[PDB]
């Protein structure tokens, strides 16, 4: 029947979107994805009663919002403390060593690039994207659902036949250098406001009231974690949770690594610092996390921040000189 044919084309598109944006390993040429997007759109136009709200053709709201509504996160987020030196980082490891009851040998960290963008939270209900918000201050943010729906590597439907009852994906939205340079060039040509750096371009784009404008902004999500998680037994380490997010079609940064012990973690920090803008987008620092979730829970938090993670920040771009 027509409905099943429609759903088979949409499923095919969602698989190509996963391969291209999440796996970075497309199985078909762009031209095939393009023509299939056209074919789906033509069939939906012939049968509009079968349009679905999570179809690949439905990313872009037709009208601008009047303003952003405030959102209170259902589960507030911790704040993240910063380290700026190797001594600060080693002090943070030592506090863990001094607090854990049974200190494993080695102590594994999941180590991530800290994307220079805007932090966001995206809620999927029985697999469907239903709302998204800015992180804000970790307690209150703004509802940016219509903007987040435009982002090409953000799935509208999770890639699984058995999605959690509810899943909150937390991540950073950023704008790679090439897109950022195109945006600034377009803006100057039209005498519209430009952006001082990609971080501000990503933040300003996510506060664009008209999602037709936001769709033209080349934004990318990289997920860093999970809040609400109902009807799902999540893996017991953070890195396996990230691999699981990838498995269901959520984009995660490919430079994340497991590191054993303080010294390997500093190896990671120095390596990503060397790559802080050679990968085609800006990385602000690293977020270094105890990988084992039971150890995270044991370690807890103080003053709003986990004892089990630290952001070891690079020097600001303006400190980098001859
Ligand atoms: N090889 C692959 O599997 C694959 C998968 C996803 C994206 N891509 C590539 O990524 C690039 C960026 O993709 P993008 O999402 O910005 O789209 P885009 O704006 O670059 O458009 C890509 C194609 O999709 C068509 N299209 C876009 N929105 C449509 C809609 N609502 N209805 C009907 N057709 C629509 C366009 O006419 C165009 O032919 C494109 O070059 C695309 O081919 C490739
Ligand atoms: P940025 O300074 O835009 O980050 C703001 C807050 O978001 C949370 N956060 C961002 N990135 C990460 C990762 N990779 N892991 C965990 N938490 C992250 C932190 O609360 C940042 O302070």
């Amino acid at each position: 029947n027509i409905q099943t044919q429609l759903d088979n084309l949409r499923k095919t598109l969602r698989q190509y979107e996963y391969e291209y944006h999440v796996l970075d390993n497309p199985s078909v040429p762009d031209s095939e994805y393009d023509r299939l997007f056209h074919q789906l759109k033509a069939l939906e136009l012939e049968h509009p009663e079968f349009l679905t709200s999570d179809s690949p053709t439905q990313r872009v709201g037709a009208k601008p919002l009047s303003g952003f509504s405030q959102i209170r996160h259902e589960i507030p987020m911790l704040s993240l403390d910063n380290a700026f030196s190797d001594a600060e980082f080693n002090a943070f490891v030592a506090r863990i060593e001094d607090r854990l009851i049974l200190l494993p040998a080695p102590l594994t960290f999941c180590c991530e690039p800290k994307l220079d963008g805007l932090a966001v939270s995206i809620l999927y209900v029985n697999g469907e994207l239903t709302q998204a918000a800015t992180r804000g201050d970790g307690t209150t943010g703004e509802d940016i659902t219509a903007n987040i729906r435009t982002i090409r590597n953000v799935p509208l439907q999770l890639l699984t036949d058995n999605p959690p009852a509810r899943l909150e994906v937390r991540g950073e939205v950023f704008m790679p250098h090439a897109g950022f340079e195109r945006l600034n060039k377009y803006a100057l040509e039209h005498n519209e406001k430009t952006f001082a750096n990609p971080r501000n371009a990503a933040a300003g784009s996510l506060r664009q009231l008209d999602p037709n404008i936001t769709s033209k902004r080349p934004l990318v999500l990289n997920a860093y974690g999970i809040g609400i998680a109902e009807g799902v037994d999540l893996p017991t380490t953070h890195y396996a949770r990230l691999q699981w997010l990838k498995s269901i079609g959520i984009p995660v940064n490919p430079e994340i690594r497991l590191c054993n012990g303080a010294d390997e973690v500093l190896g990671f920090y120095r390596d990503i610092q060397n790559k802080r803008s050679s990968l085609g987008y800006d990385i602000d620092g690293t977020v270094l996390k105890i990988n084992d979730i039971a150890l995270q829970n044991e370690l807890g938090f103080i003053s709003k921040a986990p004892r089990w993670a630290i952001a070891y920040k690079f020097p600001a771009q303006e400190e980098l000189t001859l």
